[PDB]
């Protein structure tokens, strides 16, 4: 596009609106645009005499060819050097300064609320704030004096660009549209990258950024994007003088944009020696901003807010695994390479290309293989990646301190020159990243869990005052991270209330296919079982809440309780507590293909026996395991054709094993667990419940739907002093989303005992209760002693099996 760079910058350094239509620019980004006015460098750009006062320039006459003042006019004009009140006039720099709590905002007149200040630092590994705490004086003093997490978890792909803006909106890189740094949307046949101008066109960027819900609301904000020329001084300069403008014109909201340390990370390494000067670099630059708050009597007003992209790992060019190895073919494909893969084919105008043959002959080919790939539908759901068309229906999980490229002649086009890079499972202790909230509206010297950085954009809502666009944080989870909080959350209403069936069938009236051999006072006592006389030892959180409309049953038994629903012929959840002292048993023998008509629930609602008979693939399992039944007669309840579940046989060795062995193990451990399992269907990989209208596969000649997955919420006491069911405080929760897959191909070592790999699998595919919520569309526990404010943080939760 042509620009008449004839304009002139003069009294527009920096403009807060951004121009067109050929006119020439004088804002932040006018250089990624090469279309900053001729003068721009001269008027913009000043650098004479450096970025700090000395003594001889104190009180000097003003001079406008330098890069920053030193004159009597300098604070008035809002244009100092930062350390100018040390030098010139006695005062101390921030960092000297004992910490002093911020009870209140103590702002100067004209401003409405206190200011935010977004400080991001690209590649800033969470473990650089104990490592490095030496050389980061600053860093050190907001983070022991505000409110600090020990990490902070990116979104998956722990990219650059997929990060801030998952920062920015609060969404899922799915959802946001920047599903890495290279992306092709087969819809644009345009190609995002890193370096170019087709990053710049709008398209690419959904949701809704801070910067816009603030506009919207009549909040003003600064400008997020950097261009990479302007040096950090003159970055920070640019922010202290927008906050000296005019009440009407002065913007409420700021970020300031660090390409440090992740630059020289990828060149030395993460922990390199050439990597203590670019983290004393940042140090000074934060040094630089709090001296001029403090200058502006702001740094008791002004909330700021250290925050990180992600982390960055040892890799060097010797570890990369390269497809020419495994395919014959490679050459019909084209793969996006580094720390993760997406494979297409080469030519949409090719019939014998088969994402089948290509998984097939990438699954578990060489002992130690660095990498596995999925279809995208089977990455583990916590990853929420998958439902975007800029995602490829082929993917590479990668392992950690690898790469994986298409042939050799990629990597060395032969001599290295990287030692880091960053992209892997958002797990990885290496890509954990760090948060630091410091000022007035956040707590003093406090620690919290660390959380995921999907959260911050309704916190950052918050300390502005604005209502958050939807998106995929849990509003409430962080009000522990606030010392005055605006949003108080309210638990969504039941939209369907269950029925509570009693005995209304006789046995004959079932024609299911099914059999089984089971064939006073004591009467008494099973009638009381069936109404609900032990379902407070079994619900200890209240019945979930089912959050959409439907037709469904409570059903009460001795050692378990469920909710069954009349649609799916399955429960959406079963739920039983198992104590510290519990006996696994085995199935008998007489009892190993017994299936019992329910008496409550009519033939008209249940499944049946002849269907899995029928259907050669398909098989099934139980939801409340009957391994561990309290007697040998509740052992009963637990072969109800209404406990029955489709499973394939592959899936069976990895249900049985968690329910025969794992179960109980973790009551051992935890000292007693309640545990909530079910059905997921998401035909659609959308993240969200199916309707049954979406619904791909059924149990042959059926209206009995396949799962995509099964869960598990597994309860305690956070304090195992505690047993699970007398429980006084905060409870400890871990969960799993297994894949309902008809073969064990994702598990390398399945050919062995299940004591090898199942536990593993489980591992991989860990969960938060809120992403077993969005899938099922129940809302979990609805009646504790605890705050909803807590119970929405345990909801987050994610259990990630990494060390420390
Ligand atoms: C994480 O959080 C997010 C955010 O809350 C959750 O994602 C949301 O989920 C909703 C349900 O799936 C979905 O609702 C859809 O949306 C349809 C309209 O979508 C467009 O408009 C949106 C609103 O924009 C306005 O407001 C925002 C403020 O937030 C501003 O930013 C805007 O400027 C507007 O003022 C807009 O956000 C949305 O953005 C997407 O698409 C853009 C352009 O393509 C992209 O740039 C952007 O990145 C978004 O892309 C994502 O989302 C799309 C799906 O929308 C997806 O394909 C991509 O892969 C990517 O992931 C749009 O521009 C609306 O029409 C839908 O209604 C239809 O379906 C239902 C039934 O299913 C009916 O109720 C309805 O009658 C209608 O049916 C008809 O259409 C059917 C399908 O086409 C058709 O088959 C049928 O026959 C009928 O004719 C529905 O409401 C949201 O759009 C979505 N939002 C975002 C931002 O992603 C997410 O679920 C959470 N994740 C988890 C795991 O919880
Ligand atoms: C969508 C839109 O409005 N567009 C589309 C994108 C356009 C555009 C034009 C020129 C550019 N020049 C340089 N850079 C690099 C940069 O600024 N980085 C790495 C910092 C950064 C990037 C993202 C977030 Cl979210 C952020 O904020 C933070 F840090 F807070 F997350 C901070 C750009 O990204 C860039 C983007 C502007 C208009
Ligand atoms: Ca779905
Ligand atoms: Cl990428
Ligand atoms: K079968
Ligand atoms: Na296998
Ligand atoms: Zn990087």
């Amino acid at each position: 596009p042509w620009t008449a760079t004839s304009g002139s910058c003069k009294g527009r350094c920096f403009e807060l609106q951004e121009v067109g239509p050929p006119d020439c620019r004088c804002d932040n980004l006018c250089k990624s645009y090469s279309s900053c006015c001729h003068d721009f460098d001269e008027l913009c750009l000043k650098t004479a005499r450096g970025w700090e006062c000395t003594k001889d320039r104190c009180g000097e006459v003003r001079n406008e060819e330098n890069a920053c003042h030193c004159s009597e006019d300098c604070l008035s004009r809002g244009d100092c050097c930062t350390n100018y009140q040390v030098v010139c006039k006695g005062e101390s720099h921030w960092v000297d300064d004992d910490c002093e709590e911020i009870k209140v905002p103590e702002c100067p007149a004209g401003f409405v609320r206190p200011p935010l200040i977004i400080f991001s630092v690209d590649g800033f590994r969470a473990s650089y704030m104990k490592k490095g705490s030496k050389v980061m004086p600053n860093i050190e003093k907001l983070r022991s004096c505000g409110t600090h997490a020990p990490y902070m978890r990116p979104v998956y792909p722990t990219k650059t660009f997929p990060n801030l803006y998952t920062l920015a909106t609060g969404l899922y890189p799915e959802s946001h549209g920047i599903v890495g740094n290279s992306m092709y949307d087969p819809v644009f046949d345009a190609s995002f990258h890193l370096r170019g101008r087709e990053k710049f066109n709008h398209r690419w960027w959904g949701g809704q950024p801070l910067w816009i819900t603030a506009t919207k609301q009549g909040v003003r904000a600064g400008t997020f994007f950097w261009s990479v020329s302007i040096p950090h001084e003159r970055r920070i300069l640019t922010i202290l003088q927008w906050l000296s403008l005019p009440d009407n014109e002065r913007p409420s909201v700021y970020a300031f944009y660090s390409e440090q340390p992740d630059f020289s990370g990828h060149k030395y390494g993460p922990f390199g020696p050439e990597m203590t000067n670019p983290l004393r670099e940042i140090d000074k630059t934060v040094g630089q901003l709090m001296d001029g708050l403090k200058q502006l009597r702001l740094h008791r007003c002004v909330n700021v807010i250290f925050v990180g992209d992600h982390g960055m790992e040892d890799v060097t060019c010797d570890r990369t695994e390269f497809l020419s190895n495994y395919l014959t073919n490679v050459d019909d494909i084209t793969l996006v390479p580094g720390t993760l893969g997406r494979i297409r084919a080469k030519s949409i105008n090719n019939s014998k290309y088969d994402p089948k043959t290509i998984i097939a002959a990438l699954t578990c080919k060489k002992p130690d293989q660095h990498f596995k790939p999925y279809m995208k539908q089977h990455l583990p759901k916590r990853l929420h990646y998958a439902n975007n068309r800029r995602i490829e229906d082929i993917h590479l999980l990668v392992d950690r301190r690898w790469h994986v490229a298409r042939k050799p002649l990629d990597v060395y086009k032969g001599k290295c020159f990287f030692q880091g890079d960053h992209g892997f499972d958002n797990k990885v202790n290496s890509m954990q990243t760090v948060f630091v909230g410091y000022g007035p509206t956040f707590k003093y010297r406090t620690k919290v869990p660390p959380f995921e950085n999907i959260e911050l954009y309704n916190v950052m809502c918050d300390l502005l005052g604005l209502k958050p666009a939807p998106n995929n944080g849990t509003h409430g989870s962080l009000n522990h991270l606030l010392r005055t909080n605006t949003f108080r959350p309210t638990m969504p209403d039941e939209v369907s209330r269950p029925n509570y069936p009693g005995i209304m069938y006789l046995q004959s009236e079932f024609d299911l296919g099914c059999t089984c051999d089971d064939k006073k006072l004591e009467e008494l006592n099973k009638r009381l079982h069936t109404k609900g006389s032990t379902k407070e030892r079994h619900l200890l959180y209240g019945r979930p809440a089912v959050l959409y409309r439907t037709s469904y049953d409570i059903l009460y038994h001795t050692d378990f309780e469920s909710g069954y629903s009349e649609i799916f012929l399955m429960p959406l959840w079963t739920s039983y507590t198992i104590s510290k002292q519990a006996e696994v048993s085995s199935i008998p023998e007489h009892l190993t293909n017994c299936v019992r008509p329910d008496v409550r629930v009519s033939p008209g609602f249940s499944q049946n026996c002849l269907a899995y008979k029928n259907d050669k693939q398909m098989s099934y399992g139980f939801l409340f395991p009957p391994y561990l039944s309290s007697s040998p007669e509740a052992k009963y309840d637990a072969f109800l054709v209404t406990n029955m579940v489709p499973m394939y046989p592959a899936f069976k060795r990895v249900w049985a094993y968690f329910q025969r062995v794992l179960v109980k193990k973790y009551a051992s451990e935890r000292n007693g667990v309640n545990v909530i399992s079910g059905p997921i269907f998401d035909y659609n990989y959308d993240g969200l419940r199916d309707t049954e209208d979406e619904i791909k596969q059924y149990v042959e000649g059926s209206s009995i739907p396949v799962p995509t997955h099964y869960y598990s919420i597994i309860t305690s006491c956070l304090d195992f002093t505690q047993p699970a069911d007398k429980c006084d405080g905060p409870l400890s929760v871990s969960s799993f989303i297994l894949p309902h897959r008809p073969d064990n191909d994702e598990s390398c070592n399945s050919s062995e005992d299940e004591s090898k790999w199942v536990e593993e699998l489980m591992k991989m595919h860990t969960a938060r209760v809120r992403d077993i919520e969005h899938l099922t569309g129940l809302d979990f526990y609805r009646k504790t002693s605890r705050s909803y404010s807590e119970i929405l943080t345990l909801k987050t939760y994610l259990h990630t099996y990494e060390s420390e």
